[PDB]
């Protein structure tokens, strides 16, 4: 009851109590039905420029873990696609499950994936992250599905450091990470106007969800599930099933960048 | 810069940036000038009923440390004085300095004390703490000055447990504490309508500041100054000088319960 989370008492089901936007017109995530999400030839190609991405630190905030980036220049930026502007990378994080058969927030024809990677960018138009989240086109989030298969070499440096931030509030220096190690072979995508998938659930996100999932080993996802929602000294609550289920699409169109 | 505190960058001096109420009509603390704070015979005597006070836990929130109480019944209550209602004890905490010559928030004829004890109560009229802080008579805070002299036996159990919550976010079970061990010989007091002395600086507090200070040993206050503002693993910032200086009294009267 204390403040929001993913348990029986404080979960997605109950977020409408302190956040009436939870039942709003533009909520995320959604289910991407491939028969309705039609192709849009007006969509320009997406330009992911991460070659100068400068990571700083990894931390556990009690809700997931974030790798944070220097956002002071156009070092890691997101351009074109459905975006009018330059969007700087500020952090990324994951949502995952207690079983391989669940963990993703978005779904494709009702299929759930073992996890989902969210790379979070803010529109430089507004000046900083804080001002951007108060505008409907302030954020662009790039969402990537994880399936249990073979190991992702780009993910291993993250996994190695997870013991050092087991409990809420812990953090660590995490430099020279290259977020390109987490991208799939193709950048074909769906896009729709949405929201943050956690409180305050603000409807300020242009979603870009990649068609092609990345593969991670079962050994690597097991490492995610040893994390803790709780602080050190408090009772153990395993950080698992930290995902919001799909929401009503309502009067929105999911445009597709592909065939 | 990150979020508020007591350093050069984030201190009381700069709180007006995110909190315009900091320059409001009813801000606390104030200096109690004894020549103007006249006696009011209409003030009923103060009734401090702490015999059934049930403490639960002690924690470091990064700004000070709080001992928290069961507020579910009328076990520890504050009545009469300038209060119209029953006020339940929810927590207490301290503000102290880096030197014995400072640490208090309130002052008496410009004199500063080594520390100050704040016992925090909410009006049962409103139902819970959260609803109370949004009303001008929602909170009653009982403020007590500490001077460096001989040891306070009632304070020693708090001091013993301080090693176990050195850094921000740590907490511990803290049961069978009796807050009566921190009261002075006399309950003669000054009262005025004010605010929280930390953000969000809400103007919802009826202040009751006791005339008579309590004595604590230098050994006991040294133990306060080993605490840390920071979390575990972060760079060391000693939790000292965590006090707001005196504010303009403006169109307010400080009533005195005594001679
Ligand atoms: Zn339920
Ligand atoms: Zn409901
Ligand atoms: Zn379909
Ligand atoms: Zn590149
Ligand atoms: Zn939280
Ligand atoms: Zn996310
Ligand atoms: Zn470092
Ligand atoms: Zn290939
Ligand atoms: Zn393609
Ligand atoms: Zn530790
Ligand atoms: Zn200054
Ligand atoms: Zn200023
Ligand atoms: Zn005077
Ligand atoms: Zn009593
Ligand atoms: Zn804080
Ligand atoms: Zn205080
Ligand atoms: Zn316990
Ligand atoms: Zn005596
Ligand atoms: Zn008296």
């Amino acid at each position: 009851s204390h403040h929001w989370g993913y348990g029986k008492h404080n979960g997605p089901e109950h977020w409408h109590k302190d956040f009436p936007i939870a039942k709003g017109e533009r909520q995320s995530p959604v289910d991407i039905d491939t028969h309705t999400a039609k192709y849009d030839p007006s969509l320009k190609p997406l330009s992911v420029s991460y070659d100068q991405a400068t990571s700083l630190r990894i931390l556990n905030n009690g809700h997931a873990f974030n790798v944070e980036f220097d956002d002071s220049q156009d070092k890691a930026v997101l351009k074109g696609g459905p975006l009018d502007g330059t969007y700087r990378l500020i952090q990324f994080h994951f949502h995952w499950g207690s079983l391989d058969g669940q963990g993703s927030e978005h779904t494709v024809d009702k299929k759930k994936y073992a996890a989902e990677l969210h790379l979070v960018h803010w529109n430089t138009k507004y000046g900083d992250f804080g001002k951007a989240v108060q505008q409907p086109d302030g954020l662009a989030v790039l969402g990537i599905f994880l399936k249990v298969g073979s190991a992702k070499p780009g993910l291993q440096k993250v996994v190695d450091v997870l013991d050092s931030i087991k409990t809420k509030g812990k953090s660590a220096d995490f430099t020279n990470f290259d977020p390109r190690g987490l991208l799939p072979e193709s950048l074909d995508y769906w896009t729709y106007p949405g929201s943050l998938t956690t409180p305050p659930l603000l409807e300020c996100v242009t979603w870009i969800v990649l068609k092609e999932p990345i593969s991670v080993s079962s050994e690597q996802v097991l490492k995610f599930r040893k994390l803790n929602f709780n602080g050190e000294g408090e009772p153990e609550e395993l950080m698992v099933d930290n995902w919001r289920p799909a929401q009503p699409l309502k009067n929105r169109q999911i445009k597709a960048s592909f065939k």
